[PDB]
C-alpha cells in the first residue's frame, strides 16, 4: 500500500518550511523520491510524515541520515 510522506527541501539541517505530499510504498522509495525532486544545489532534503515527525534527511554528498523514531522514556 502507497503511505504519505512530506518531502521538504531546506537550506539548512535546523530549519523549516512547508513541503510537498508524495505517496510511496516503502521508506527506500521515499527517499529515492526525494533525492529526484530536490531542485538546488547545496540544500538538504527531508523526509516527515504528515504528523511532522522527522524520518530522514540527507546533505549533498552524504549519506542519509536515519532519525530516532520512538517518543522519549526516562531510561532511570
Amino acid at each position: 500500500m502507497k503511505a504519505a510522506y512530506i518531502i521538504k527541501e531546506v537550506q539548512n539541517i535546523n530549519s523549516e518550511r512547508e513541503g510537498t505530499q508524495i505517496e510511496a510504498t516503502s521508506l527506500s522509495q521515499a527517499k529515492r523520491i526525494a533525492s529526484k525532486e530536490q531542485c538546488f544545489h547545496g540544500t538538504v532534503m527531508r523526509i516527515e510524515t504528515v504528523n511532522g515527525l522527522w524520518l530522514a534527511y540527507k546533505e549533498d554528498g552524504k549519506r542519509w541520515v536515519d532519525c530516532q523514531l520512538e517518543h522519549h522514556h526516562h531510561h532511570h
